[PDB]
């Protein structure tokens, strides 16, 4: 019901759609009046995603977009789970299911911590790639795990494959 707007960037993981109204980003999509450097959502979705890309290490700099997909508007364990990996695990780590389970409340829900992840309807940045299953298996992705394994890559982790 809220009012959208959408933009396009390219990715060296191919085109993202981001789509948002003026209380916040909804959505980030792999597709395989506002100027860039404002304070709409829109635009500060834009600006961490290029940083993310080809700036990572000023990564930590840029303003991370108020969300506002419904997911984010009420109470729930899945939204812990994605706040609680948004705020906790850092560009270039990971966390297993199991203790980001714990973190959002629910220590052995790993099963629910991945359908929680499944539904993050903002991938990389909150940062759904850095759930693993433990410290010798990357465990899977929503968006494939040749996705996963490249931005674990580009982020310099043990696990990331390219
Ligand atoms: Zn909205």
């Amino acid at each position: 019901d809220c009012e959208m707007k959408r933009t396009t960037l390219d990715s060296p993981l191919g085109k993202l759609e981001l789509s948002g109204c003026e209380q916040g980003l909804h959505e980030i999509i792999f597709l395989g009046a506002a100027v860039l450097g404002g304070p709409e959502p829109l635009m500060q979705a834009t600006a961490w995603l290029n940083a993310y890309f080809h700036q990572p290490e000023a990564i930590e700099e840029f303003p991370v977009p108020a969300l506002h997909h419904p997911v984010f508007q009420q109470e729930s364990f899945t939204r812990q789970v994605l706040w609680k990996l948004l705020k906790v695990v850092k560009f270039g780590e990971v966390i297993s299911y199991s203790h980001l389970a714990a973190l959002a409340g629910n220590p052995a829900a790993t099963a629910a911590v991945k359908t929680a992840l499944s539904g993050n309807p903002v991938p990389i940045l909150i940062p759904c790639h850095r759930v693993v299953q433990g410290d010798l298996d990357v465990g899977g992705y929503e968006g494939g795990l040749a996705v996963k394994e490249w931005l674990l890559a580009h982020e310099g982790h043990r696990l990331g494959k390219r």
